[PDB]
Parts: C-alpha cells; sequence; structure tokens
C-alpha cells in the first residue's frame, strides 16, 4: 500500500468544496455526518434522494455527497479528489471524529482508490458501505471503449483498465478500513459477478462480501439499481453502519430479508422514484462527453500500470 504524503489536488479547492453538500448543515459544524459517493452518470441527489439520504436520516445521520461534474462522467481520478476533500472537512467538521461513507457502483471505485492512494484519509474513515461496486471495472464496457462512445470513467471503469490495473498492483483489492461489499450476480452493468469469489469485481480479500444470491438464492433477481434500494440491501446497509466491527453481522440479515423491491421505509413516491433509478444515469451517459482513449494516469499512479496505454501512450515510470 502506498505511504507517504497526499498527492497534490489537479483541481482548486474552491472547486472541489463547491460539489460537496449536506442536508440541514455546513460541514464545518456537521454532526453524525455520513459521506455518500454517487454512481456513474448521476450527482449525489440523483444517485441517493429516493434511498439513502432519507434512509441514513432516520439512522440518525447528517447526509451529505459529493457532485463531481459532469454527472460523475470525468476522470476518476479527479473524482477521487472531490471525495478526499469531503472527508478531509466533514472529518474536521464533526469534532475531528471518523465517519462512515457509503457508495454506489463508481463511487466505491472512486472510495478505493482514494484510500489508496491519499493515506490521510485512512485514519479518517470509520468504514466503507458499497453497493455494487466495480473494483475491477465491467467487461459491458468493452463495446463502448471500441466504438469510441465511452466517457473518460467509462473507459477505466473497463476491465483491464490502466486505471483498475494501478489500483490491484498498489494494493486496492484488499481492504484498507472494514469494508462491506453488497452486490449482485444479476447486474447487467457490472460484470463478473457470477462467481461469488474473489473473481467477482465487487470482491474486497479481507472485506465483508454479500453477494445477494449466496443468501437469497438463484432466483432472486436485483439489478445495479436494486442492489442499492432494495429492502435485503436497506437491511445489510443497517448492519453494516451499526456494526461494531466495521462490517455487516451475518446474524442481522437473513432470508426473510430477501425482498428485492424498495426498502419498505421509503415513501410510496420513493419507491417509484428509486426503482427508477437507472433512467438518468443512462439518459447522462448516451449525451456526455466521449473519447477514444483511456485518460492519463497521474504521476502517483504510473508506477503501477507500466505498459499500459493510455491518451498520450504506453504508461511509464
Ligand atoms: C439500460 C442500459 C443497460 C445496457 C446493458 C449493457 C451494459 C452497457 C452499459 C455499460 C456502461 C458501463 C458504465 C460504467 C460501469 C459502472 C456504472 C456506475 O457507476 O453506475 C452507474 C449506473 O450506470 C448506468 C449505466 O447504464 C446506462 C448504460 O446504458 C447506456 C447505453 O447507451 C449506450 C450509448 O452510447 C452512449
Ligand atoms: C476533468 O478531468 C480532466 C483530466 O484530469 C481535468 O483536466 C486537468 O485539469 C487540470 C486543472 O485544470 C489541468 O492542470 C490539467 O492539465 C488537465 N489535464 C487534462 C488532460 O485535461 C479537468 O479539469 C476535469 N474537468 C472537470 C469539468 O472537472
Amino acid at each position: 500500500l502506498p505511504s507517504g504524503s497526499d498527492p497534490a489536488f489537479s483541481q482548486p479547492k474552491s472547486v472541489l468544496d463547491a460539489g460537496l453538500t449536506c442536508q440541514g448543515a455546513s460541514p464545518s459544524s456537521v454532526s453524525k455526518p455520513i459521506l455518500l459517493v454517487p454512481g456513474t452518470g448521476t450527482t449525489g441527489p440523483q444517485s441517493f434522494d429516493s434511498n439513502w439520504i432519507p434512509l441514513s436520516t432516520q439512522l440518525g445521520y447528517t447526509p451529505c455527497w459529493i457532485s463531481p461534474p459532469p454527472f460523475m462522467l470525468n476522470d476518476t481520478q479527479v473524482n477521487t479528489e472531490y471525495m478526499v476533500n469531503a472527508i478531509t472537512a466533514l472529518y474536521a467538521g464533526s469534532g475531528n471524529n471518523k465517519l462512515p461513507v457509503l457508495t454506489w457502483s463508481q463511487g466505491g471505485l472512486v472510495a478505493q482508490w482514494g484510500l489508496t492512494f491519499f493515506p490521510s484519509i485512512r485514519s479518517k474513515v470509520d468504514r466503507l458501505m458499497a453497493f455494487a461496486p466495480d473494483y475491477k471495472g465491467t467487461v459491458l464496457a468493452g463495446p463502448l471503449d471500441a466504438l469510441a462512445v465511452s466517457a473518460p470513467s467509462v473507459w477505466q471503469q473497463t476491465t483491464g483498465s490502466a486505471l483498475t490495473t494501478a489500483l490491484r498492483n498498489a494494493g486496492g483489492l484488499t481492504q484498507i478500513v472494514p469494508t462491506t461489499n453488497l452486490y449482485s450476480a444479476t447486474d447487467e452493468i457490472v460484470q463478473p459477478q457470477v462467481s461469488n469469489s474473489p473473481l467477482d469485481s465487487s470482491y474486497l480479500f479481507n472485506g465483508k462480501n454479500v453477494q445477494a444470491q449466496a443468501v437469497c438464492g438463484p432466483l432472486f433477481v436485483i439489478d445495479h439499481a436494486g442492489s442499492l434500494t432494495s429492502q435485503f440491501s436497506y437491511v445489510v446497509g443497517r448492519s453494516a453502519l451499526r456494526s461494531t466491527t466495521g462490517q455487516a453481522r451475518s446474524a442481522d440479515y437473513g432470508i426473510t430479508d430477501c425482498n428485492p423491491l424498495p426498502a419498505n421505509d421509503l415513501t410510496p413516491e420513493q419507491k417509484v422514484a428509486a426503482a427508477a433509478l437507472l433512467a438518468p444515469a443512462a439518459a447522462a451517459i448516451v449525451a456526455g462527453p466521449k473519447q477514444n482513449c483511456e485518460p492519463d494516469l497521474m504521476p502517483y499512479a504510473r508506477p503501477f500500470a507500466v505498459g499500459k496505454r493510455t491518451c498520450s501512450g504506453i504508461v511509464t515510470p
């Protein structure tokens, strides 16, 4: 695992601060905060206001979130800057107290990239609850890369990319802080997720890796969005955030919790919204930026991906 000082921010602090927002609070005077990191093609509110913003409020947290522009479609290394800055702020603002991080899809990759390359936040992050994280990218993005219709983060979230290679070689496929990874074998966006083994994109060594079908059986189907919004997902998330081990406890969930529909504590209005979670995301992707190469790795990550090819050529130290 990398050590030493944190790499410098490529973006101005003022820009990173504008991306951070808390519900009913300022990061400089927030109480019991929880940082939420959105998925690709969405903003914090787009990913969570129909699910984890109201759910985490009910658990006694002040939900905060980052909205890296544009809709998490730009360089993942930059999106990570919004998070690193957010954690530094919230930690100090809550009176120097560790806080939990809750992510969805790419947000999980962003969280792990930050923990791996920015040492200073490892002691500030209490635990990590990731839903459908793609630490190893996805094979499904492959075709889009070929047709040159992929946004910067889509290339990076491609299996075998320079980014996911750098994460692996840096030691990021093993938890850094207590981590729970809830995911589904029936994920239409992120694959492979079928083996319920280290072969899965969402698997982290030493982590509490929870594949939905391992607990609920093969006929339990929850897609990329259901992994975040479902009643079962809620029961595992609540377990993870309350747990004294920092990870969800098997004793806290089971077969009786195998409900694929949006969490019960959501209003009828929120459930409908949670059900159409993918619509805005797909729209943003379809209309967003496109390129025929993967964005270059920043200096700090280059030694870990020697030989891979990015927009400027073959990576070298
Ligand atoms: C309704 C789309 C279902 C299509 C199933 C085939 C898979 C193709 C989509 C792979 C895109 C890879 C995105 C990066 C992986 C991580 C995504 C993430 O962080 O979570 C966010 C949710 O992502 C929503 C993606 O769904 C939209 C994909 O559909 C866009 C297809 O349009 C292609 C047109 O060219 C832009
Ligand atoms: C999107 O990501 C790109 C790639 O990292 C960012 O571009 C860099 O931005 C810094 C600060 O302006 C410059 O010093 C670098 O020269 C840029 N590099 C490249 C390759 O463009 C960009 O700032 C991010 N975009 C948004 C909208 O946040």
